[PDB]
């Protein structure tokens, strides 16, 4: 929508970025391999993906600030902080593939599967987060927001790292228990390592970077943007599955990794004694049968339909949620973000 | 000296900074176990150390700010940033361990070693680095210092991923290439990997606590701190190799992981065309008895008088940096650094 609209502006800013993060050589040629390597791990790691999260940051700036005050810096930082967006993503990416012993991601192999990289790959990662700090600093050093936004990257960050904690506390390797797996615990999960940073950081700010720092203000807008995550998140344990490799761009693992995912916390409610068993005897397990077993089991359990249940309801309590959450600020921020995740295959 | 004092002190406020961390679940018992898992990280490598740098910050403190400036909490802020230092060392530890293929550290096995843990080893490490954060806000909120620490600390992170990416770059595994291990590179790599984040970072904190915030006084200690760092990861190459276990608390592996070591560049520079080719033909490979043949081709060089040799020049020379470059500052806040370094053998 508005999204669609403005990509290739925020697409094509990522030479800037580069050109900008590679000039520390411009006064330090001792580094100049480390930075050429920074460069490699930026091309291969910070695009491919759909951007929704770099892009919100920009979308929410023009509908927030008065094109008066949207002079060419005022979009330029922008542009830049929607990078840092993605620079956040790009480094939880490299190193949730380590952790969660994936093959590929957005249509590529995992850079850590590349051939000369392996365990590399966790400074890799750092390097990325690092650059985010880097830009904030070239680009938003003399702004009231500054500190905001710092605190509000890292504060995402550590939330976010909180949460992965839970995902993998919840899914231990070669122990299959199922107690651990239920509802109540599945919203925390996802509210930490999803929600947060995914969707309340963009928004956030934008809100901060157009001198909305008000506690109501930010409070209001969590609770919608958090539901909504929620929402995203179990999208994603769905496409994990059922999704299309050729379309999502990565190949799934929540079974093998013995995942608290959404449709396994589904399961366990529907299951009779009986299928409990098969469930308990397969999951988290590498083996392709037992996987299938799985897979079969929930197609058995028709919870493909219970998803398009689930995603018209949620959808729906999100709408009610901007309703009564919106003001002060323009619908469509809120609307243009969930209409570009409502039926989502990608 | 002043640090074997204050040491008990300092040791006894890790309390402290645990029931702190861990009252984030005081407000929100949906992440109980992620605190707990937290707890459990920070106690096994936080610990153990020789705290070198959490100390310097502290002992530092002392010597930069009027006894009068010096209330109840302007220390235990101190202690704080003492120990985010700290923190800092644990996180790159913990991930440098499974970069580096190590199997113990501080005298016990490696953290991502401990059966259970492995590559989840990747989140504990960046929760570690999220809490310096958190400390910072917790603590110094509200001090005139506060953006400085963030900025330092951030900063000295980059440049110390900076370096390790050399030394990454440098040391590809199963690829004995030694044309790349020189004097320039070496020194470059040490700068950037050790020499910023264990001596610049914890002084230099002292100072913006001490409301020493100029360019030219960070410039000067920074000359002398940067030297003080070459030469201390030059003591850290000695000691893989030719130390204690008993004492170093690890085990060595610069050889088998093919490290542009102070010991291998040493070597090239005096190795006949004849020895060169035992070093070409057992270096960076787990095998015992090529790493052996190394280890006696380097005693066969006297290496460890060279390094004795090196070890007092550089003192020397560390010590005129001192009478050049400590003015304004007390002498003794780089002396004492430099005494619980110098002849050290853990
Ligand atoms: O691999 P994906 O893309 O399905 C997905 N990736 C994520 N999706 C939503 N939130 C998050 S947070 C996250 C992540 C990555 C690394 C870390 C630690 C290094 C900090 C913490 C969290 C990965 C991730 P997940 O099913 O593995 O959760
Ligand atoms: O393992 P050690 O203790 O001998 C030593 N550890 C370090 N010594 C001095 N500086 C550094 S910087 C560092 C490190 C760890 C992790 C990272 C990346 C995750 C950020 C970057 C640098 C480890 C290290 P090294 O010989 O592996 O260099
Ligand atoms: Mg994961
Ligand atoms: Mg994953
Ligand atoms: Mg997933
Ligand atoms: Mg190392
Ligand atoms: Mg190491
Ligand atoms: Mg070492």
């Amino acid at each position: 929508d508005v999204y669609a609209q403005e990509k290739q502006d925020f697409v094509q800013h990522f030479s800037q970025i580069v050109r900008v993060l590679t000039e520390d050589e411009m006064g330090h040629p001792e580094i100049g391999d480390a930075i050429a390597r920074l460069k490699e791990v930026l091309e291969y790691n910070a695009i491919g993906g759909k951007y929704n999260r770099g892009l919100t940051v920009v979308v929410a700036f023009r509908e927030l600030v008065e094109p008066r005050k949207q002079d060419a810096d005022s979009l330029q930082r922008a542009w830049t902080v929607g990078w840092c967006v993605e620079l956040l993503q790009a480094f939880f990416l490299v190193a949730d593939d380590i952790m969660d012993s994936s093959l590929t991601r957005r249509g590529q192999i995992c850079w850590y599967q590349k051939p000369g990289v392996g365990l590399d790959a966790i400074n890799d990662a750092n390097l990325l987060e690092a650059c985010i700090y880097r830009l904030l600093k070239l680009y938003c050093r003399e702004q009231p927001y500054y500190l905001n936004l710092i605190e509000l990257f890292l504060q995402s960050s550590y939330q976010t790292e909180i949460g992965q904690t839970l995902d993998l506390l919840t899914a231990p390797q070669g122990n299959v228990d199922l107690v651990r797996f239920t509802e109540k615990r599945y919203k925390s999960i996802v509210k930490y390592k999803t929600a947060f940073y995914s969707f309340y950081l963009p928004i956030a700010a934008a809100m901060y970077m157009a001198g909305i720092d008000g506690e109501k203000e930010h409070a209001n807008a969590k609770k919608i943007l958090l539901e909504m995550g929620e929402f995203f998140q179990i999208q994603d344990d769905y496409l994990d599955l059922f999704g299309d490799p050729s379309v999502t761009g990565k190949i799934g693992t929540d079974i093998q990794d013995n995942k608290c995912s959404w449709l396994v916390v589904q399961c366990l409610q529907r299951a009779t004694p009986e299928q409990y068993q098969i469930l308990k005897e397969n999951y988290g397990q590498k083996e392709a049968e037992k996987v299938a077993r799985v897979k079969a089991l929930y197609e058995e359990l028709d919870l493909p339909a219970v998803f398009l249940q689930y995603e018209e309801d949620s959808y729906s309590h999100i709408m009610a949620l901007i309703e009564q959450y919106a003001a002060p600020l323009p619908p469509a921020v809120f609307l243009g973000l969930a209409r570009k995740i409502y039926k989502r295959r990608k």
